[PDB]
């Protein structure tokens, strides 16, 4: 047996039926040979933005962060905790996987407080109780956890999915992979770097090699690893066939140590 | 041995803060004095219609059931499996109740097939597997179950919540209360008929004693009672003082006998 693995799924992946079919095929392949408890954590992003578009609701920001007013946390919760979550559960059912949909508040898995009065219903994640998810994992279910949470007072909160996944990893003593569009960082010679310290990450950045949104992806993993105290992997679905090895603990993307 | 009680919620209740507060206070009151575990099944009431209005989409209802187009099932799933479900989980949290949100597909609790190609993604509920919910109940959680399901082929389905709750009642061997905005059915002497057979209910419909919106509500309870072979209670959430007595087996609304 092994400690659990949290696979966090980013926006672009959820928007792509190709990526989803490759992911769930990968999950089936891995599960045929491997025993490790797996947990999925997901955001939404696109499905939320699509729905705000359709409702002609403006998506505002304060200092580079989203704002979820009282009067739209319910819509956002619908898109994320409902649509995105159940879409994943439908994929699981199609592929014969016994999944169970959760949000952060189920079993107080991840505790959430209000980040900032000015941002409204945006939550800050912290580790919660592992009891519920441990018992689901013990009984052979694959928990699929959305990044909506709830405060102890009963207020719904939209939580950054990377930070939610980090909190849940801490809660369960789990390893963490952040799956998205980046398959792995390459050095100044176009060679995948299998393992990267904070120091080489910081060098590689404004040495000019790590640029654009990749800065944000690497910084997200560094933040997660800094918190967790064990490494966090960045990977993509690109090489479907390597995902099972990735899930088994091999650094097939880029492993961040911080 | 367990004999769980399913309380089905829907309609304008889901939108009434004061009514929800009183309902959850009654749930707590029942739980403090009883070991027998509770389950909630819910529909999407005003939450779905409100989103449809804001999107300016046609609310097409053929007979009892919302025609659910392929291009609307995601949106409806969000409102029902997301917003409605997580609202109730937030109330549960406020009242210190350990609740777990589910939909019909989790643990294959209620199985769903497409009811009619013409209705689009409308599902027909049938009894499924009690394993997941029984384990949750044995471990002290309150399952809160939305009426969205999924076919074996991975297609999301919108299911009538009364029928979904009845299928779950069959699956768990549970008692069933259908809570909605109902009135008392009065006999020829102006007294509420607390308990009646299906035939009696049918007679009273034929003979114009049961009228207006109650015809629909009695027909739902009648079909449920026949399906289950146990009595099914109809009662109003507006009289929250009577709810614990109702949960304790008192026929405070209209009980349709097997
Ligand atoms: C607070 C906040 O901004 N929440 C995000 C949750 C989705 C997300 O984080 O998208 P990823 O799947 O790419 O991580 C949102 O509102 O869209
Ligand atoms: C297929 C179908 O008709 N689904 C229902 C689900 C909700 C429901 O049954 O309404 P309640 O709130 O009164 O429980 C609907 O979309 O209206």
């Amino acid at each position: 047996m092994m400690n659990p693995l949290i696979i966090k799924l980013g926006g672009v992946l959820l928007d792509s039926e190709e990526a989803l079919e490759r992911l769930f095929s990968a999950l089936v392949n891995y599960r045929e040979s491997h025993q490790r408890p797996l947990v999925i954590v997901h955001g939404g992003g696109c499905v939320v933005d699509e729905l705000m578009k359709g409702l002609n609701l403006p998506v505002k920001k304060k200092n580079g962060l989203r704002v979820t007013p009282a009067d739209q946390i319910d819509i956002i919760t619908g898109a994320l905790a409902g649509t995105a979550n159940k879409t994943l559960l439908a994929w699981a059912k199609k592929h014969q996987i016994a999944a169970v949909g959760l949000f952060l508040g189920d079993g107080d898995s991840v505790k959430v407080t209000q980040l900032d009065e000015e941002l409204g219903h945006v939550g800050l994640a912290q580790p919660g109780s592992p009891k519920l998810i441990n018992s689901l994992l013990e009984n052979g279910y694959l928990p699929v956890v959305s990044s909506i949470g709830v405060t102890d007072e009963g207020q719904l909160m939209n939580v950054n999915a990377d930070q939610a996944a980090t909190a849940l990893a801490a809660t369960l003593g789990a390893d963490l992979i952040l799956l998205s569009d980046v398959s792995g960082i390459l050095d100044g010679k176009g060679q995948r770097i299998a393992e990267m310290t904070a120091a080489k990450a910081e060098q590689l950045i404004e040495q000019g090699i790590i640029t654009d949104g990749m800065i944000v992806k690497v910084n997200a993993a560094l933040d997660a690893a800094r918190t967790l105290g064990r490494p966090v992997d960045i990977a993509s679905w690109r090489h479907a066939e390597q995902l099972p090895a990735l899930f088994n603990g091999m650094p097939m993307g880029t492993r961040i140590l911080a």
